[PDB]
């Protein structure tokens, strides 16, 4: 459906490029679904009032990690080795699904890092309502977007700065709220916190870049690069921040005085 509307139908690969993209992609879900025991095990030494921001955590490393899984099926099932090269046999291969998931995953990272942050009530539930609709707008022009890859590169860029107006957006709710609510931050995440929003500054802006590539680099090799960006992305994105998220709700559980945190930290020490 999508598949012939993106860059990575036009060409054949060679074994060496196209084992890479299977194991970068094989390796993601092994790393997410790895990332997932450890969120589950700490769990229990998270206070309830933080508890929720890792099991996000959690909810993530499967969604991403099952979308990576099934990006990897579907990569080995639209490609055949026929006559010295990997060829195309059919449209099972689509980076759409990706953009699909982040309407689900890209909401819950928000969320877990509003939780942290010390929102609750009614600034919680406003501040995510318009985080996840800048989010949404973001992730759906994205989305469009990218059906142009092949066809109209004009289109793939006008339909990018629309996704790059709610990013904009969406980057400077994040930033306020973080570097407002600092001094809420207990133990000291105050300072750990500021390091998670330039972590996802970095992150998640590897994504457009990722988008770009149908125009700065039109060719097998590009399509490497950017499953090879989408991994860096997604380890970063999921998994660094997510256990950095996970960190800050430990530290301020224990702070706070929850026992099985405060164990647990002693524990490490
Ligand atoms: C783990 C997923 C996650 C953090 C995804 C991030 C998506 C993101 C920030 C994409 C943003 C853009 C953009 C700014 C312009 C081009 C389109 C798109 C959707 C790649
Ligand atoms: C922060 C997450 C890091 C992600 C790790 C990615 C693992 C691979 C790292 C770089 C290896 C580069 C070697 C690629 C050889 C190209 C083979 C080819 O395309 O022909
Ligand atoms: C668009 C829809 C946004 C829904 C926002 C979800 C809010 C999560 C918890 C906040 C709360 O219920 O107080
Ligand atoms: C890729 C584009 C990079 C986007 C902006 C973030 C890059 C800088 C992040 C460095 C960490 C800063 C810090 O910890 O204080
Ligand atoms: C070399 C690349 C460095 C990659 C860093 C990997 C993950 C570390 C983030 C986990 C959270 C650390 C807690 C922060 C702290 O100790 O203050
Ligand atoms: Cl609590
Ligand atoms: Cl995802
Ligand atoms: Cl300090």
């Amino acid at each position: 459906p999508n598949s012939m509307k993106n860059i990575e139908s036009l060409f054949d690969y060679s074994a060496g490029q196209f084992e890479f993209i299977d194991h970068l992609l094989t390796m993601g879900v092994g790393v997410h679904f790895a990332a997932l025991i450890f969120f589950l095990v700490v769990s229990q030494f998270v206070a309830p009032k933080y508890r929720i921001a890792t099991a996000l955590s959690c909810i993530v490393m499967v969604s991403a990690g099952l979308i990576l899984n099934s990006q990897a099926v579907m990569w080995t099932d639209a490609y055949a080795y026929v006559d010295g090269s990997y060829q195309l046999q059919d449209l099972t291969f689509s980076n759409g699904y990706r953009y699909v998931n982040w309407m689900a995953t890209i909401p819950c990272l928000l969320l877990q890092l509003l939780i942290v942050l010390n929102l609750k009530g009614k600034e919680l539930f406003s501040t995510a309502t318009w985080l996840i609709l800048a989010a949404w707008g973001m992730i759906i022009t994205g989305y469009v977007g990218q059906l142009y890859e092949v066809d109209d590169i004009a289109q793939l860029m006008i339909w990018g700065a629309v996704s790059t107006a709610f990013f904009v957006v969406m980057n400077w709710i994040v930033g306020t709220k973080i570097f407002k609510n600092r001094a809420t931050m207990l133990g000291g995440t105050d300072s750990t916190i500021t390091k998670v929003f330039w972590l996802m500054m970095f992150a998640w802006t590897l994504y457009p870049i990722a988008y770009l590539v149908p125009a700065f680099m039109n060719n097998a090799d590009g399509v490497v690069l950017r499953q090879l960006l989408f991994t860096i992305a997604d380890i970063s994105s999921k998994v660094i921040y997510g256990l950095m998220i996970t960190y800050i709700a430990i530290q301020q559980s224990a702070a706070a005085g929850y026992v099985p945190a405060q164990q647990a930290l002693g524990r490490i020490g």
